[PDB]
């Protein structure tokens, strides 16, 4: 409890095909305000930079979406928003690291200067 992996490691495990957050730990959940049983079935992006459109866009081709844009991005230090709304800038990095037998997309949110 003096680093990050146990301090407040925002770990969101999802599928790479359609996403859908499989489960989340007591750290990541703490970051926003969900949990493996409170955010499951939905998409992490729903609780990041605009829960209306941006979520459905960033979940597509990913990256800038338009290559060289700042409209919808979810794989870099961006400004996210929690269920309660905090619009706090954090670092986001999505990558397929698997977890069982399917390419599992993982996202780790790290508070800036925190």
């Amino acid at each position: 409890g003096a680093m990050d992996p146990e301090f407040n490691k925002a770990i969101f495990t999802v599928d790479a095909k359609t996403t859908e957050i499989l489960v989340a730990n007591d750290k990541a959940c703490g970051l926003l305000g969900y949990s493996s049983q409170d955010l499951i079935g939905q998409k992490l992006t729903q609780f990041f930079l605009r829960s209306d459109s941006d979520v459905v866009e960033a979940l597509s081709e990913e990256h800038m979406e338009a290559d060289g844009h700042a409209a919808v991005v979810f794989g870099t230090v961006v400004d996210i928003i929690s269920r309660s709304g905090e619009k706090i800038p954090v670092s986001v990095w999505m990558k397929r690291m698997r977890q069982e037998r399917r390419l599992c997309c993982v996202v780790v949110l790290e508070p800036v200067e925190r």
